[PDB]
């Protein structure tokens, strides 16, 4: 899997949005969470149309989306697939999730997991929900993890062949490595 | 790609339905097309719920679906992606295409490309349309082909690594091989 591909947009944005907005800890430090519009510009950068339409009114919607996706991802990390499925199914019903083909300005045809007339927060809700749902269908639930590092509860999706990744980031991987000698 | 997998159901059923119902020629012989309910029982065998609900009233709907999918697949084989996209988008709008997670009786979670309360022909229309649409999004249009054998216009999706398959079936591959010496 290429987590940066168009095809994994919903998965990638879900992880990134939860990791921005969900309070907890990040890379060894308490993390306040929430977000500001600048976080959304960078979150949604792969879609110039979204970025062109973002306003401060979208922040509350993305914070709420983050809360819902965090609950689902945490459920998946615990094997509580039914809990995640119930929530994702409701999002797919509530928001416009009819797929639609369209051609990017460079000519590339894409399958969008929403109609092009969707509103912005409903659109991203559908995209994110389908992306997580798809990974459940693809039997990848065990690849959703919560960072094993001290004072980090950021989420990750393990893209390794072996499926034994423990840490959310190279940052946490490095922090653990750098503590190994002294903690021996 | 595994064309027999759950994940390629829409693609597989689309090809099979077109090849049953579309008049033309098949494996060297004129092909009348149409279908009967027995064709649908075998077409949809991977879904016991569909098979349990099939009736003769569904035959007309599947013949019409076949006509629409044949037009799309023939368009794809010609690189006429916009023509295919317009038709597939309309099917996805017309029919229930909201995805839904559910657990098979064996416990396996699946992403269905329709709500579980869908009617039978609308359901299969959505499944088939999404399956074809997905392959357009995955940049696989050039893998949709029309058999090169004499008096065969059956369709196929090339699953080979090299993407140079010419014939719809081992049957047509063998018929061509068996004619090579005499036609030399
Ligand atoms: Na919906
Ligand atoms: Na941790
Ligand atoms: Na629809
Ligand atoms: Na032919
Ligand atoms: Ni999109
Ligand atoms: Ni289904
Ligand atoms: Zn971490
Ligand atoms: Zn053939």
């Amino acid at each position: 899997m290429n987590l940066d591909s168009y095809e994994r947009t919903g998965l990638r944005v879900s992880l990134d949005l939860v990791n921005i907005a969900t309070p907890g800890s990040r890379r060894g430090t308490p993390h306040t969470g929430g977000c500001v519009i600048e976080d959304l510009h960078d979150l949604l950068k792969d879609d110039p149309a979204s970025v062109a339409q973002l306003g401060d009114d979208h922040v509350e919607g993305f914070v709420e989306l983050a809360r819902l996706l965090h609950t689902a991802i945490d459920a998946l990390s615990n094997g509580q697939v039914a809990t995640a499925a119930t929530a994702l199914n409701h999002l797919l019903r509530k928001h416009p999730a009819t797929p639609e083909l369209a051609q990017d300005p460079d000519g590339t045809w894409r399958l969008h997991h929403h109609p092009l007339d969707a509103e912005l927060v409903p659109m991203w809700t559908a995209i994110c929900a389908e992306g997580l749902a798809r990974e459940i269908g693809h039997q990848n639930v065990r690849r959703f993890g919560i960072c094993n590092a001290h004072r980090c509860d950021r989420v990750y999706f393990d893209t390794s062949r072996n499926g034994t990744r423990q840490y959310c980031s190279l940052a946490c991987q490095n922090r653990v490595k750098a503590a190994a000698f002294r903690e021996r």
